[PDB]
Order: structure tokens, then sequence, then C-alpha cells
């Protein structure tokens, strides 16, 4: 028996008063689908003759192992965005412009403008502190081999007249010179000095100098003749003094050299030697001595003779004479 | 023919001894599903009258293009986590606190504590090396316009008596002064000096000074009168010396000024002029000269006369007399 | 009626000339599937007796909420890769090696090699600028408590003879000494000085010094005896001069001390005192005075007497005599 089932197009079914008997098959001609009547329900309400429940499907895809927008969105949210952040490269890029503690080269300038915790007294302060007590090198090497410059190598300046610290303080202990300035015979000489001092302060010596030499001078000066011409330097001196007036001045009465022992001293106050042998000096009591014949354009006020090698005085002479003339005058 | 098929609830089927003939339809009344008998298999083992194989489904979703947890987990694992890493901002945030080689402003302090490779002799060492041979600016500018300070602008100090380098070494070549200290007439003057030196070392001159001037003094001093009062500075001197004792001392015998030519010299050893004209001097042989009448509170030991303008000596006089008295005595 | 349907294996169906009548069921015996004839289409072209359209499935999975490779790939592309970027740690790791503006410790060296915008005149230049006008601390503290060192604490050097700036310039205003060097009595003394100057320049005083003291010397020297032995320092001097020759020299003619008032001065040019009381001096007109008896190994050229306390001259004496002898000669 070739059995054929009630049938019409889906849309036609979709509007049939036709109640399929229970378990009677009806057929959707334009789709080929079928449905079994429940004895009591319009065709468009019967379900299919076979399941359509995803659960019952063979060859299910693993949907479970697939990532979900949300899951993937949170997992992304923990991770940093390309620009919010610097490539290892831009990091170096910037880093290499910064000086390191271990050392570097400043092509630019290093201004310092200190806040001053305590300003740290005595050698654990100063904007630059340099402790070399465990190192064999220099503290601050500053040099130039330029031909001309517009400024000096180191300059110190204080602008307020109340300022009360030194510009340079040198507290030195060691076996060589505390401070050494050496100028080298130029090919080109100059008219300036190695150390030049200028003080406007009428209330304080431009340079003050104290020492406690056993066998040496507090200030020692040596003039080397710059040439081999013994007669070359006829005009150099070991020490030159000029007492002078204020530009636009009446004059000056300031003294030349002024020596003194406030404390008192047995030494020669002025001792002058040549070829390491005394030639003139002033004894501490103010007597003077000279190896060689002298001259006074002028007169010598002095005490009458007593010794034979004492100079005569008009008085002594006259009196010697006055005596002879008179004593002679057995011519009574 | 309205055909209806064997039928009972699924659960009822699920336990029927009823073997459906091959290709005979049976019907699950509570689900509407059907199944075809294979002539030999309990109903609950027949499959459906139509496929449920995901593969055969129309409107398949692209499951293939969906990301998978694993895939998405590895791809995430290559990407960096928000905090493990610094925002471009925190990067600057930190970076801007670091001094750069091109220059910056140190609001804080810069201690140096050197390790010392070699400690680098002669001008490619020192913790601070400053080469300005190609620049027209200063080396180290240090100034203050504060009114008071607790420390100096630069200080150098060495604490060990064996220390064997200078505190400041100045090797200078150029056309101006190697070192220049200038003090400016204060509104407020002080009692200190421009350059003050103090040495405790009894074995070395506090300041030693050598030069080879052709036509100039090794040490040159000029005293300017600070006022226009010619009689103002009655008490200044070009150079003042005080020879003095140790606080708590017997005395001192240390000399005042001590001059010498160890090598020997034809020059005036002491030459004193006024208005650029000789007034007193000591000849290199130790003869002295004076333009103006002099005085000795005291006596003058000297050699008998020879010239007419030589001073007389008690002896010479007496003998001249002794002669006349005697020669007169044609009074036989 | 047990109805059974046309049937053969799928593969057998798959090649049947058998046209199923419309809505007549045929059965795939090896699969259990069925199909309804459309009256006109070979069996292998009929579809199933029930849908296989993913859309119509109950228990649909949310495919919509699943992430897609592309979506997930772009969202990943915005996020940075682990190594392209530095962990907050490596960031510090590097950062901590860089000196900060607020302060740090340079274990290494800081060379400076300046480019020079303008080289900045007068106190807003120098590779190191240090302004302490608002701080109470030091400018540049450099010290060492090492025993020996190979270099100094600060050194300045200029290599070109045309160089035209100072090495150290000190423009000072304040109430204490501009520059202070102090050496402390060593346990170990040395033979060097506190300040040593050496100039090769025959065209410029090694040290030049100017000041305008009202009541003080431009250069003040004090020699303290280092011991309490009054007779200890028999050989120290306040100032020692040596005029000397060029190593390999004929001699020198350079003078010892050279004093002058170019401007002219009423002061004593040379005044020597002991226990703060004049003992010898040279009057500005070049007359000299001495408190104590003197001596000249030699002769004294001088002007005839006028006063009684003037020294006699051979001439004066002789003439006094020549007169008496002659005047006596009432012996006619
Ligand atoms: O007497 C001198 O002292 C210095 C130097 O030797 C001292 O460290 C020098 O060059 C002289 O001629
Ligand atoms: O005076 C100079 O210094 C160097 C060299 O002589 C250093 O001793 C040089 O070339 C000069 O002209
Ligand atoms: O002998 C010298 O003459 C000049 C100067 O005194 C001219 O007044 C000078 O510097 C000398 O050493
Ligand atoms: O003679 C002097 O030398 C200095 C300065 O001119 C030198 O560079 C100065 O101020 C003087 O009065
Ligand atoms: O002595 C001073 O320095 C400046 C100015 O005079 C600089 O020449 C100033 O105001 C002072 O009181
Ligand atoms: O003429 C002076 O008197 C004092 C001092 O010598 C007092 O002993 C001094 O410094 C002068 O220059
Ligand atoms: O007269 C002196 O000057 C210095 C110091 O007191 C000046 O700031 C010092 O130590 C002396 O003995
Ligand atoms: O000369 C020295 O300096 C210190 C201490 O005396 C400082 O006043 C020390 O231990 C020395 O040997
Ligand atoms: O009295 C002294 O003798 C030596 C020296 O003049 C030897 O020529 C010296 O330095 C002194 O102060």
């Amino acid at each position: 028996l070739r059995v054929q089932f009630k049938r019409m197009k889906a849309a036609e079914w979709a509007r049939s008063d036709v109640i399929l008997l229970e378990s009677e098959i009806g057929f959707e001609t334009d789709t080929g689908f079928a449905r079994a009547g429940d004895g009591h329900n319009r065709f468009s309400d019967l379900g299919y003759i076979s399941p359509l429940d995803y659960n019952l499907l063979t060859n299910k895809p693993n949907i479970d192992g697939l990532a979900t927008k949300v899951e993937t969105a949170q997992k992304l949210q923990q991770k940093a965005d390309k620009e919010t952040v610097y490539t290892k490269a831009e990091s170096k890029q910037e880093l290499d412009k910064k000086l390191n503690l271990k050392g570097g080269v400043m092509t630019g300038q290093l201004k310092f403008k200190p806040a001053a915790t305590v300003a740290y007294s005595s050698s654990t302060g100063g904007a630059v502190n340099i402790d070399l007590s465990s190192t064999r090198g220099a503290g601050v090497v500053v040099y130039s081999d330029n031909d001309t410059s517009d400024g000096p190598l180191m300059s110190l300046r204080t602008g307020k007249e109340t300022f009360n610290q030194s510009a340079l303080f040198v507290d030195y202990k060691g076996t060589t010179n505390a401070v050494n300035i050496a100028m080298r015979q130029p090919t080109t000489p100059n008219f300036s000095s190695a150390l030049n001092i200028t003080s406007g302060n009428e209330n304080g010596s431009a340079m003050q100098l104290r020492g406690s030499e056993k066998a040496l001078g507090t200030l020692k000066i040596t003039h080397e003749n710059p040439s081999i011409g013994a007669d070359y330097d006829k005009n150099a001196a070991a020490l030159s003094i000029d007492i002078v007036k204020k530009t636009n001045g009446a004059g000056t009465a300031a003294q030349g050299i002024y020596i003194n022992s406030t404390s008192g001293t047995t030494g020669k106050l002025l001792r002058i030697r040549n070829l390491s042998d005394d030639k003139f000096y002033v004894k501490s009591d103010g007597g003077f001595y000279a190896k060689e014949t002298s001259q006074i354009d002028g007169n010598l006020k002095l005490k009458d003779p007593t010794a034979n090698d004492h100079a005569a005085t008009k008085a002594y002479v006259d009196k010697a004479i006055s005596e002879l003339k008179k004593l002679i005058l057995k011519k009574h």
C-alpha cells in the first residue's frame, strides 16, 4: 500500500481548521516537513516529527571552550594599551639623556639653587660635597686649552657687604704647599701677575699674613734674573713699594715700610746681606752698621766723642781748640 | 485512509517489549516524535525519523571564526599587565626628577664619593672634570647675594698631616692675572683682609713667592690713600711687620726684614725713593747714602778721615791737636 | 494496519530510479531516516521529513556573546607586548642609577664639555653655576682625609699663552676675609708653604697687591715664635729676600727692597720700631735717625758742621787748626 498523507502548502496548513487525529501524519508539500496530530491542536501548533533540540545533536561543536566577549574583555582590561606606555626603546631613548651616579658627560649647564635643611656646617654640606678620603684623584679639575675665553675657570662672588663667610676657605694639613700658583715663562709675556690683590677697604690690610718659622721668613721672596745677563735686570727688585694718592687727592702721608716688635725682640730688626754676609743692619736697639764707607749729603747730629774711633763734633773740636789757644798763653 | 501509528508516552515506550517491524512508525504521544522500527531493536534504541547531526544543519553559525579560551589565553600572555608597567605618565613623572646631561637645576645636594680606577693623573681625572677648551664661558661660578651665610662659597680641607697634594693647584698660562682677588670699598668696612694666611708650621714660610722680573719687583705693593686728605692716612704703611712671642713666651729673637743675595748682586740692596728720586739707599757693598741731614742719638764708630769731607774722629782731632801743642813749642 | 514504507539502504536509495509519489514515505534502512516524495524528484534530492535549520533549534547556544578571532585580534593589537616594554621593576632598576635634581651620590666621574650658547657673561654662566643667595650653606666643599693622594683637591689650568681670563677670580664683598688659607701646626712639619707662588714671566710681578688702608699696612706680616724659647728663632725673619741668578748665569743686578712714592708722601719711608717705640727710621726727605750708637766700618762723606752737635769733617778740623797755628804767631 503506497500511503500518502493529508497535505497542503505550509501557509495553507498554517490556516487550516483541520485537526489531525492523534498520531496522524500531515505533510507540508512546499517544505517536505511533517507533523503528527495530537487529536486536538491546529496544525501550526504541532511540533515536528523529529527533535530540534541543540542538546540531542550529534557532532556538537565545543562551544564550551570558546572565549566570550565578557571573559575576553576583562582579561584584556588587565593588560596595558600600546600608547599609555613606553616601548623599551623610548624608555632608553629618554634614559640615555639622564646623567648617572656612576658618571657621565654634561654637555649642558648645572645650575644649583639650594633649599638648605640646615645648610650643614663644617664639611658634610655645600651644594657640592666632594669627599676624596678614599680616592687617589683630584677633587675639582677645571682647565681650558682655548685661546681666549670670556670668563675664568672658577669665580667666586658675594654681593652683600654684610656677607660674613669667606669666598675661599683653605684649612690645610699635609706635607706640600697648601695653595700653589705657578706661572710659566710665556713665549708671549703679560703685564699681569700670578696673584693680584686689590682692596678698597680702608679698615683692613689687603693681605694679612702670619707664621711661626723657626729658621725662615714668614714671607719669603726670591728674585731670579730672567736672563743670563748679570747686568740684565738692573731694575727689578725683590719687593717694590709705592705709596700713592687717591685719584684726585691732596697727597698721602702713609708710611713706606713699617716694622715693629710689639712684643719686643733681640733680633736684628733690619738685616741686609750680600753673598750671605752682613753689609748693613739695624741692631734691635736701633744702632746701625755698615761694611763700607758711607755718605750723607747733609749734616750729622750726634753725641760728643768718648772713644778714639768716635766721630768728632763741632763742639768737641772747638773745645779741644778753645783749650789749646787758652792753655798756650804762657805768653801771660 | 487516515493512518495512525502505534503510540504511547515516551516513558511508556521507553519500557515496551514492543519491537517495531522494519520501517514501521511508532509515535511518542507526549513529545510528538517518531521512530522507525528496524525489525529487531527495542524502541528506546531506534534513533529518530530524521537527522540530528550538527554537520547537516542549514544556517550553520561560523563557529570556526570564534576565538577559543586557549588561543585567547596565549595571545593575552604576550601582552603586559597594567601595573607590572608604568604609564607613559608615571614614566615622565619619574623622569623629570632626574638631571639630564644637557643641563638642569639641582635643588638638592651632590655628594661625591669616588671609587678611583687610576684616580687619573694630570687633567683627565678629578671627580669633577671640566674642560672648557672649546667654550667661552666660566668653569665653576659660585656666588651668593645672601646677607649672611653659615659657610663659605668654596672650602678645601685636608685632615691628615701626611697628606701630600695641594688643596689648590694653579698652573696658569695666559695674558691676564693667574689669580685675582678683588675687594671693593665697603659701605660697612671690615677688619679682615682680602687674602689672609696663617701658618703654624715652624718649618716652612707661611707664604713663599718667586719671580723673574726684568724691570719689576717680585712682590709689588701700592698703598692708595682712601681719602683725599693728604694728611689722612698718617698711619698706614705699604708693609707692616710685627715680630712677636708665643702666647705664654719668654720672647723672640726672630729678625724683622732679612735681605740677601745668596748668589750676589750689583743692585742697591735697599733703595728708598720719594717722588721717583733716590733719598736713602744701601749700596750692594753696604755703603749707605742719605739726601738730608741725619741724626744719631748716640755715637759713631768710624775709620779715621782721609778726604776733606770725611768726618773727623776723636783720634784724628786729638792727634791734630797733640801735634800743634807740641810743634808750637818753639818756646824750646 | 501495521504500515511499512518503501525501503533500501541509503546508498541504494542514492541510486534508485524510484520516484516517490507526493507525500509518500520512503525509508533509509541503514540510517533510520525518512523522506517524503514530491511526486517528481529522485530520492537523493528530497530533503528530510523534519527541519535541520539551526534557527529553529531549541536550546540554542549563545553564539552571539562569543568573541571572534578578529574582534579579539584588534582588541589585542591595542595592548602592549611583554618585552616591547619594561616592568615597573626594570624601570626602577634603571631609574635608581640616575642622579636626581634633588640630590644624590656620584660614585663616578662628571666630565663637562660645554657647547656655549653665549658662554653667559658675569654670574649666570659657567658649566657649574651655584647660587647660594637664599641658602646658608657652602658652595663647593671639597676635602679629603686620605693620607696620600695623587692629585690636589682643586686644580685650575690653562694651556695657551694667549689665554685671557684668570684661573680664579674673586670679587668679594662681606665682613670677613675674602680668601683665607690656614695651615695648622703639624705633628710632622713640612718644608713647603701655605701659599707658594712661582712666576716665570719677566714682564709682570709674580704677586701684585694694592690696598687703601687708613691706619694699617697694605701687606701685614706677623712672625710668632713657634716655641717659648725667647732665643729659639734667632734666624726667622718677618720677610726674607734673596736676590739670585739664572741657573747658569753671569749674575744679577736686580735690587733688594725698592720703596717709592711716585705720588710723593710726608710719611716715614722706612720706619723701624721695637716695643712700639721708634729706633731707626728714614724721614720722607731721606734723613735717617737712630736711637743707639752706630758704626761704619769705613768713612763718612758729609757736609761741614754748623751746629755744635754736628760731626766734624777733616776740613773743618784742619781749618780750625790751620787758623790757630797761624793766629798764634804773635811770634811775629
Ligand atoms: O721654592 C720653590 O717652591 C716651589 C715648589 O718646589 C714647592 O712645592 C718652587 O717651584 C720653587 O722654586
Ligand atoms: O707655554 C706653553 O705650555 C706648553 C708646554 O710648553 C708646557 O710645558 C706650550 O706648548 C706652550 O706654549
Ligand atoms: O726700579 C724700579 O722702577 C720702577 C718704579 O719704581 C718707577 O717708580 C719699578 O717698578 C722698579 O722696580
Ligand atoms: O694694578 C692693578 O692690577 C689690577 C687689574 O688691573 C689687573 O688685571 C688692578 O685692579 C689694579 O689696580
Ligand atoms: O658694594 C656694593 O656692591 C653693589 C654695587 O655697588 C656693585 O658695584 C652694592 O649695591 C653694594 O652695596
Ligand atoms: O703705624 C702703624 O701702627 C700700627 C702698629 O704698628 C701698632 O704697633 C700699624 O698697624 C701701623 O701701620
Ligand atoms: O689675625 C688673624 O686673622 C686670622 C683670622 O682671625 C681672621 O678671620 C687669624 O687666624 C689671625 O691670627
Ligand atoms: O693636625 C691634626 O688635625 C687633627 C686635629 O688636631 C684637628 O684640630 C688631627 O688629628 C691631627 O693630627
Ligand atoms: O736668617 C736666615 O738665613 C736664611 C738665609 O738667608 C740663608 O741665606 C734664612 O732663610 C733666614 O731667614
